[PDB]
């Protein structure tokens, strides 16, 4: 769900504003740099989430489904345990997580003019 992804991120990144064109609700044009493809990415995945013919979220929206995940050394695990559809959602997560965690945050693009440079 929307408040684990929060939490998994944190646990990527040990120690939010709307960034990019992507990195806030929906999102338009071509991403402006490295994690606001991750966000794009992300984005994307939930999409893929939807066409799944066997999984149908509640408001059909995959953030409120909620998974099992667990954290180590800044290390995310999905739990085996998650239903398929529930795995696919902890994954889009945390790849997201890993892949916010290995890229740059540009200042000049937090709170980004969406309807001008998107
Ligand atoms: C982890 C990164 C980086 C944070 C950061 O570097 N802050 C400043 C600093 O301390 O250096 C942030 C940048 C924009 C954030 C996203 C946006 O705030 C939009 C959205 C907000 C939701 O509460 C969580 C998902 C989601 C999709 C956030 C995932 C976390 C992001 C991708
Ligand atoms: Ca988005
Ligand atoms: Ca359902
Ligand atoms: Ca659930
Ligand atoms: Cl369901």
């Amino acid at each position: 769900a929307l408040w684990q992804f929060r939490s998994m991120i944190k646990c990527a990144i040990p120690g939010f504003n709307n960034y990019g064109c992507y990195c806030g609700l929906g999102g338009s044009g071509t991403p402006v740099d490295e994690l606001d493809r991750c966000c794009e990415t992300h984005d994307n995945c939930y999409r893929d989430a939807k066409n799944l013919d066997s999984c149908k979220f509640l408001v059909d929206n995959p953030y409120t489904e909620s998974y099992s995940y667990s954290c180590s050394n800044t290390e995310i695990t999905c739990n085996s345990k998650n239903n398929a559809c529930e795995a696919f959602i902890c994954n889009c997560d945390r790849n997201a997580a890993i892949c916010f965690s290995k890229a740059p945050y540009n200042k000049e693009h937090k709170n980004l003019d969406t309807k001008k440079y998107c």
